[PDB]
């Protein structure tokens, strides 16, 4: 039961937590964001690589947003508003082939 999830340090909650399992692990989220703090967040799109870690599981799992899934938002607080889609494709090492690993650690 994939309740305790943790974006790299943060903790997330969602509503329809959905993982295609095959061909390609796709970690797909529903995270209903609030009007609250929603208008920074209409901006944000997939924005960065995600550290989905599932302690249950045990996945320590560094996955990359494709930034085509047409969707929007990122993270913050998960009310029960903007169900939103966080869908994460099981990384590959097709993008790129060079350590970019440089932003403050």
């Amino acid at each position: 039961m994939v309740k305790t999830l943790r974006l790299n340090n943060v903790t997330l909650e969602m509503a329809a937590y959905q993982e295609e399992s095959e061909p390609k692990r796709k970690i797909a989220f529903t995270l209903n964001v609030t009007s609250e703090t929603y208008h920074d967040i209409a901006v944000l799109l997939y924005e960065k690589t995600f550290n989905v870690e599932v302690p249950e599981r045990d996945l320590a799992f560094r996955g990359e947003m494709t930034n085509y899934s047409t969707s929007l938002t990122n993270l913050y607080e998960p009310g029960a508003v903007s169900e939103f889609y966080i869908e994460i494709t099981e990384i590959d090492k097709n993008a790129d082939s060079l350590e970019h690993h440089h932003h403050h650690h």
